[PDB]
């Protein structure tokens, strides 16, 4: 069953289905059943959203860490705005994402090249560091945290997906192939965890596997911890460069970890192509386009 985080801003104004206008409802291919649904009150009244409806779904509520600042949006973020359940149902408000699709089925349809890889993790890179700011912690940003909009681009989630099924329950249930090893400790960490978890979604992206992999989650904990990563010589120089400095174990020598934070990645060789200010402002095209 579907499992999602809601990562819950400071001053967030609880909600429930009273608050909704229904004005519409769309078939959105992979999104299913999508309800177009408008704000009654609040700080965001009249404001225009998506509502999903989960049948069997759980939710899980998180704080983020710590001037009154009203949101705005960002270009490659969607945005989970309220979840609450009812009689067995969980209603998920979210941004409008028309004609919205998965980055997975993107993935599995094309063979990434070093310079696909560039825009996509530009935008990526734009998007997770705007939720740093924002005081999210992704812990294990994965690949179905991706969508794609109508025109390409990187739409990053805000909120947490999973899939958990006796069997004890779990506050925190992560896919285990993309946690750096602070993470699979339980040791501490901080957003420096996120920059491991980009290293693997950008070498998955470039290789089409993933760098630490075994038979059982056991085995991939110990590899995360301790295995040699074999990097691909078919690689560049700037590519291996990027990967070595991301998979850096001790998160203080690792890429993204220091003051300057996302910075470090921007000015790293890998992306010396990309201007930025453009990127943000979605003036470079996607290499594909849906
Ligand atoms: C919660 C998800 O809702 C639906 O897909 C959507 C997703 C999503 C799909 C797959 C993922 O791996 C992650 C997210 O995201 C949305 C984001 C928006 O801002 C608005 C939406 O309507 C969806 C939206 O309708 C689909 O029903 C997915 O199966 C469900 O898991």
């Amino acid at each position: 069953e579907i499992a999602i985080t809601h990562h819950v801003k400071e001053g967030h104004e609880k909600a429930d289905p009273s608050q909704f206008e229904l004005l519409k409802v769309l078939g959105q291919g992979s999104f299913g059943k999508v309800f177009l649904v408008k704000k009654i009150s609040g700080s965001d009244a009249r404001q225009l959203y998506a509502m999903k409806v989960l049948k069997k779904a759980t939710l899980k509520v998180r704080d983020r860490v710590r001037d009154i600042l009203v949101e705005v949006n960002h270009p490659f973020i969607v945005k989970l705005h309220y979840a609450f359940q009812t009689e067995g149902k969980l209603y998920l408000i979210l941004d409008f994402l028309r004609g919205g699709d998965l980055f997975t089925r993107l993935s599995k349809e094309v063979m990434f090249t070093e310079e696909d890889v560039k825009f996509y993790l530009a935008e990526l890179a734009l998007a997770l560091d705007h939720l740093h700011s924002l005081g999210i912690i992704y812990r294990d940003l994965k690949p179905e945290n991706i969508l794609l909009d109508e025109e390409g681009h990187i739409k990053l989630t805000d909120f947490g997906l999973s899939k958990e099924s006796e069997k004890k329950a779990y506050s925190f249930c992560g896919t285990v192939e993309y946690m750096a090893p602070e993470v699979v400790n339980r040791r501490g960490h901080t957003q420096s965890a996120d920059w491991w978890s980009f290293g693997v979604l950008m070498f998955e992206m470039l290789t089409g596997t993933l760098p630490f992999q075994g038979k059982d989650r056991k085995e991939t904990m110990t590899m995360i911890l301790k295995a040699k990563l074999g990097m691909p010589q078919f690689l560049s120089p700037e590519a291996q460069s990027l990967l070595r400095m991301l998979f850096k174990r001790n998160p203080a020598n690792r890429l993204g970890a220091g003051p300057d934070g996302v910075e470090e990645i921007k000015r790293h060789s890998f992306f010396s192509t990309i201007d930025w200010n453009k990127l943000y402002r979605r003036e470079i095209h996607p290499p594909f386009k849906p």
